C-alpha cells in the first residue's frame, strides 16, 4: 500500500484538526504530517487538500503550536512543525511510512514517579479516550528526548503497543510520515503547577474528581495483576526518617494495628501497589512516593512529613491529591519543628542540596532562616537545602497532630459513600400577587421539583429563593422546604420583584436556576 | 448485543471526556449519556465505570457545560445534563439505544443563509473531521428546537444519514440511549460575532484562512455537482435595488464584459452557486446572500452596497470573509449618501422595520439621524428600519469606488496564487568575541540556514538579530542578508550580550527565534 499512501502524501499533503483557542488548551488530529530525524523537526506539507485549522499566520510561533507536555506553556515542551510544499518531497528521502496511529507528546520528568503520574500517566489514560480508536490502536511516541527512565514500565501499561522515543525515530528513516496522528495530551486531569510563574500549590480551576482518579488507579491495578494495617512508605537514599524504628512501634501502639514499612527501591511496584490499596493509613516523608496515595482506599488518611523550615502550607501537591472532591481521604501534614531533630548536608554538590557553594555570607543567612522563603522553580539554594535534610521524628507531637484529625480508628470500618450528584432545574415556577392594603401586598411563588428528583431519594431537599425589586441592585435569599411559599410583610404594593428559584441537594450540593419570574404587586 | 447494552448502561453508567478548560471551548465525547423526550433534558447515569471530565461540581451550572451552538455564550444556547444514579432505569421505560454514533448540536438560525454557513455549516464540517469516523458513520442531532428551515438540503449534504431534529425524538421512544456520542461544534471557523455583549463585529482572534473555507466551499460544489462576467445579486423581497438595469449597463460599460443577474428565490441554489463560482465580481446589497461569496474564485471583487443611513464599517461579516487571509479577494463598500435615492417604508411591521409603535418623539430622532448609531443586537428599531429600505444606486459615485480598488479588468485574469509558509528556526548559532582596547570590541555572530529553507526557493530571504545587553532592559534589532555580521559600534567590553535570530521571507513572514544565543565579550 506504499504507492497509494506516497501518493496521497505527494498530492493531497498535511492535514491539520485542533481544537482549543490558545497553545495551552490544545490537541491536534494530524493526517499526513511528517517528520526529519535528521532535523529533528515535525514537518506539515502543504498539497491540494491541505488543511490548517487553527490557521494562525506569524502567531503560530507566539509561542508555538501547542504544549507537548501537561505543563502549562513550559518553553522547552512546546510542539510545532517547519512547513514545505508537497512538491518539495522531488528533493527529499523517500518517506518510511509508519502504519499505526500515533499519540505524540512529551513527559515532562519520567524519572520523578510524582511527575510520571500527574504529568504523564493520568493525561495519557484519558487523552487516549478523548478520542475513538486510539485507546486500543495507538502506539506511543515519546519525543522529549529522554531515555526509559526508572519507570518506563509504567508508561507500557497504558498502551497495547510498545512505546518509542524520539532517539529510537532515527533508525526508523530519514523522513517519517504519520499517516494519522494525534498531539498533545489534555490537562483535565492536572492539579498542581509546579512555580515557573507564581510559587507552586494548587493549581487555580481543578477540572478532576477523586473518582476519575480512581477509574484510573483501577485500570492500573488490573494491569499489575492487582489484617487491616498501618502503612509506613520509607525513603532509602535521601529526606530519611532516622527513627523508624520508633516510629513503627509507636503507631501500633498508638492505633492497636499492624504497621509495615515499604520502599520504591526495595519492592517491585506492582507489590507497593498491593500494599497501599490496601492501608488504612500512609506516612510517608513529602516525596515523590507520595503520589502513590492515589490508590489508597477511601476512607484511608495520609499523614505527610515535612523536614524542619519547610512549611507544610506552600509545598501540597499530595494534599490536594488526598483532598479532592470524590478521593475520601484524611489529609494530617506534620512539620519537624525542633532544630536539634533536623540532620544537615550542606557539604553536597548544589544540585543534591548543600550550600558549600555559595559565599559565607548567604551561607549564614540560610541556616538561620527557619522557614524556606517563597520562590520559583527550580533550584533555590535554600529549598534544595532544607528539602533534603533528614528528620528524627518526634513521636508524641505527631500523634496529637494525627489524632487531631484521625479521632478514632483510621481507614475505611465499614463506611459508605455516596455518589454527589446535583439537582435539574425546578420546572413551572408560577406567581400570583394580591393587594389588602396601602402597604400590604401578598407574593406567592410555587413549582415542581426538578425532573431527576421523581427518581431520587435525596435525605434532605430544599429551595433556594432569590427575591429582588426591579430597580434594587440587590436580592435577597430565603431558605424554603415546601415546593411553595406566600411573602407578605417584606412585599410592598405596587412594584415588580424578580424571583429565581434552585434546589439544593443536602446542603452544599447546589443546583441550577430556572427562569427568572417577573411579578408584579 | 442490546442486552449487554443495558447490562454496561446500568452497572457501569456514563462516560463523558471532554476537551477546553471553559464551556466556551468545550467539546464532549459521551459514551451511554441518554435523553428523556418527556423531560427534555440528558440524562447522566452515574454507575461503577462512569467518568465526568471535567468535574465541575457546581460550576457546571455557572452557566453550563458547554456552547450547543458556535454563537459563544448565548443565553439559550447551553448543554446540560441532570444527574441520576445507574439504579433509576430499573423505574424508567426500557432504552431505546441509538444505532448511529451521534453528533449533537444547535443550529442557530436555519432561516437566514448567513448564519446556515457561518454558524452550523462550516464548523459542522470540522468538526466530524475532528474526531475519526465521525465524518463517515454520524448522524446529527439538531436540537434547538426550530423545523427544517429554508436551507434543510444543505445540512443534509454534511452527512450521508438523514439529520433528526429534537421534535423527531419523542416519535423514537420515551427514554433514548446513545451508545457514543458527541457534543458540541468547533468555533475555530468563525470569523464574526453578532453583538450580543458589544456592537457587532469581527471576532477578535480569528483561526481560519481562506484555505480552509475554500476547502469546505470544493466540498458543498461536488456534492451539488457545481465568457468572464460580473455577477449582481438580487434581492426580489425587501430591501432592493431600484435601478437594476440602470446599475447593470454601467458596469457592462465601465468595465468590459457581462454583467448578469442572481437571486436566491429563482435559481437552485446549485446554479447560484455555479454562477458565483465563475464570477470575476460580485456586487450585492448587504444580506445574507453575500455569504455566497466564499464560492468567488481566487483573484474576485466582492462590492458591497449599503443602505443610507448605515455605516460600512460597522456591519462587516462579508468584508471580513472577503479580506480573510488566503481567501484572495478584493473587497470595495460603497455608502448611500445622496437621501434623495433612498426610498424607506415607515409602516411595515415590527419585523421588517418601520417607524410604527414607537413614539412620534422617538420617530423624529430617527427621521432625522443621518447614521444608525452604534447598537447591542436584536432589537434596534432605527437599525432594522434604516437597513430595510430600498435605495437608488448613485452610480456616478458608485464607479468611482470600485474603480479605486479595481484598477483595470477585475478577476483574476491567469493570476499566480502559491502557498505562503514561514520559515524554520536558524540552526547552530554561534559567537566568538574580540577586544581591541577597554572601549573597542567586536562581536561575531554566524548562523546555518533554517532546515526547511533547503527544500525552498524565495524570492527574499533575510535574517532580524536582536542585540540586548544581559541586565538591560532594551534591545536593538539589525535587518541582514547575509548569515553571519561582526558588530562593532556600542559594543562594550567584558559585558555578556543576549542575542536572537529570526529568519524572515519576503518581509512580512516572520519565522521563529532560536534559542538565545549567550554572548559574552
Ligand atoms: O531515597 C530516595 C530518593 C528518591 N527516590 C525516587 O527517586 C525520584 C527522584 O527523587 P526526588 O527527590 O528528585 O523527587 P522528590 O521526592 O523531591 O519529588 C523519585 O521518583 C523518588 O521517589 C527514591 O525512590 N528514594
Ligand atoms: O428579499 C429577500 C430577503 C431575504 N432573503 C433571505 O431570507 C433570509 C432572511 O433574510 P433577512 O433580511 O432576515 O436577513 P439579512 O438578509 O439581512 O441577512 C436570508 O437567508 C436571506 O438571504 C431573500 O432571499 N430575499
Ligand atoms: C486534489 O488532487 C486530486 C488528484 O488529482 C483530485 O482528485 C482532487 O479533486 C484535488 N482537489 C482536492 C480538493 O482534493
Ligand atoms: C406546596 O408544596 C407542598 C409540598 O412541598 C404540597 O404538599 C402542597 O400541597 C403545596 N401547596 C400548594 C398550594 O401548592
Ligand atoms: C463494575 O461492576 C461489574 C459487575 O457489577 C464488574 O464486572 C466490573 O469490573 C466493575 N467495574 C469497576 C470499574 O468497578
Ligand atoms: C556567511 O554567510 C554566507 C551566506 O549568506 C556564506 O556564503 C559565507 O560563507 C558565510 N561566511 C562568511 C565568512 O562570509
Amino acid at each position: 500500500d506504499y504507492p497509494k499512501a506516497l501518493q496521497i502524501l505527494t498530492e493531497g499533503g498535511t492535514h491539520m484538526v485542533c481544537t482549543g483557542r490558545t497553545h495551552t488548551d490544545r490537541l491536534c488530529r494530524f493526517k499526513w504530517l511528517c517528520y526529519s530525524s535528521e532535523a529533528e523537526e515535525f514537518i506539515f506539507f502543504h498539497g491540494n487538500a491541505s488543511v490548517m485549522l487553527p490557521s494562525l499566520g506569524s502567531r503560530r510561533f507566539q509561542p508555538a503550536l501547542l504544549d507537548l507536555s501537561t505543563v502549562e506553556d513550559h518553553n522547552t515542551q512546546y510542539f510545532n512543525f517547519v512547513e514545505l510544499p508537497a512538491a518539495a518531497l522531488r528533493f527529499m528521502p523517500k518517506p518510511v511510512f509508519v502504519p499505526d496511529v500515533a499519540l505524540i507528546a512529551n513527559r515532562f520528568n519520567p524519572d520523578n514517579l510524582m511527575h510520571v503520574f500527574h504529568d504523564d500517566l493520568l493525561p495519557l489514560f484519558y487523552t487516549l479516550r478523548q478520542f475513538p480508536g486510539l485507546a486500543r490502536e495507538a502506539r506511543l511516541f515519546f519525543m522529549e528526548g529522554w531515555g526509559e527512565g526508572a519507570h518506563f514500565d509504567l508508561y507500557k501499561l497504558l498502551s497495547p503497543k510498545q512505546p518509542l522515543l524520539r532517539a529510537q525515530l532515527k533508525a526508523l528513516g530519514r523522513l517519517l510520515c504519520f499517516s494519522h496522528a494525534f498531539v498533545g495530551l489534555s490537562k483535565v486531569t492536572t492539579w498542581y503547577q509546579y512555580g515557573f510563574v507564581q510559587p507552586q500549590g494548587p493549581k487555580a480551576n481543578i477540572l478532576v474528581s477523586g473518582n476519575e482518579i480512581r477509574q484510573f488507579a483501577h485500570f492500573l491495578m488490573e494491569k499489575l495483576n492487582v489484617e487491616e494495617y498501618i502503612l509506613v512508605f520509607s525513603r532509602t537514599q535521601n529526606r530519611l526518617i532516622l527513627n523508624e524504628a520508633e516510629l513503627l512501634l509507636a503507631l501500633a501502639q498508638e492505633f492497636q494495628m499492624k504497621t509495615v514499612t515499604v520502599s520504591l527501591e526495595d519492592h517491585a511496584f506492582a507489590d507497593v501497589v498491593r500494599l497501599v490499596s490496601n492501608a488504612s493509613m500512609l506516612v510517608s516523608m513529602h516525596g515523590a512516593q507520595l503520589v502513590t496515595a492515589l490508590f489508597l482506599p477511601r476512607g484511608a488518611a495520609v499523614v505527610e512529613l515535612f523536614p524542619y523550615a519547610v512549611n507544610p502550607d506552600h509545598y501540597t501537591p499530595y494534599k490536594t491529591l488526598a483532598t479532592l472532591p470524590g478521593m475520601d481521604l484524611q489529609y494530617i501534614a506534620w512539620q519537624n519543628t525542633m532544630p536539634e531533630n533536623t540532620v544537615t548536608h550542606p557539604e553536597r554538590p548544589w544540585d543534591q542540596g548543600g550550600i558549600a557553594h555559595l559565599d559565607r555570607a548567604e551561607q549564614a543567612r540560610i541556616l538561620q532562616s527557619r522557614e524556606v522563603p517563597r520562590h520559583l522553580c527550580c533550584r533555590n539554594p535554600e529549598w534544595l537545602f532544607r528539602i533534603y535534610q533528614d528528620t528524627k521524628v518526634d513521636i508524641p507531637s505527631l500523634i496529637q497532630t494525627i489524632r487531631r484529625v484521625v479521632k478514632g480508628h483510621p481507614g475505611p470500618r465499614k463506611q459508605k459513600w455516596t455518589v454527589s450528584l446535583y439537582p435539574g432545574k425546578v420546572r413551572e415556577a408560577r406567581c400570583q400577587a394580591s393587594v389588602q392594603g396601602a402597604s400590604e401586598a401578598r407574593l406567592s411563588v410555587s413549582w415542581q421539583i426538578p425532573w431527576n428528583l421523581k427518581y431520587l431519594k435525596v435525605r434532605e431537599v430544599k429551595y433556594e429563593v432569590w427575591l429582588q425589586e426591579q430597580g434594587e441592585n440587590t436580592y435577597v435569599p430565603y431558605m424554603l422546604a415546601l415546593q411553595n411559599h406566600t411573602f407578605t410583610e417584606n412585599i410592598k404594593p405596587f412594584t415588580t420583584y424578580l424571583v429565581w428559584i434552585r434546589c439544593i441537594f443536602n446542603k452544599t450540593l447546589l443546583g441550577p436556576f430556572a427562569d427568572v419570574l417577573v411579578c408584579s404587586t
